[PDB]
This record gives C-alpha cells, structure tokens and sequence, in this order.
C-alpha cells in the first residue's frame, strides 16, 4: 500500500486524528441531534398549533353563524 517507507505516518498524527475526530463526532452527531429534535419539535407543535387554530377558528365562525341564523 506503498506504505514501505513507514516514515510519513508517526504516532503523532495516529492519536491526534484518533481524539480529534472523536470529538467532531460527538459534537456534530450532538449539534445535529440537538437541532434536530429542535426543528422538529417546533415544526410539530406550530404546524399543530395552526391547524387547531384554524380549525376552532372556522368552527366556531361556522356554528357561531349557523346558530345566529
């Protein structure tokens, strides 16, 4: 794997991109779960909150209506 001259790859750089990436990792898996579940949460709750809203809204307007006349 023309990895013979085994100068070019130390130990160093071995462990450094070992906790290196493990940290990445952990904070993009976290960030992207954490934004995620934020999205999310707030897409459903306002996405339900809207539709409730609505729903009542042209309820009422038609029963409100339906009644009166």
């Amino acid at each position: 794997m023309a990895s013979a001259i085994t100068a070019l790859t130390p130990n160093q750089v071995n462990d450094e991109l070992n906790k290196m990436q493990a940290f990445i990792r952990k904070e993009a898996e976290e960030k992207a779960k954490e934004i995620q579940l934020k999205a999310d949460q707030e897409y459903e709750i306002e996405k339900t909150n809207i539709v409730r809203n609505e729903t009542n809204n042209i309820d009422g307007n038609f029963k409100s209506k339906l009644k009166k006349a």
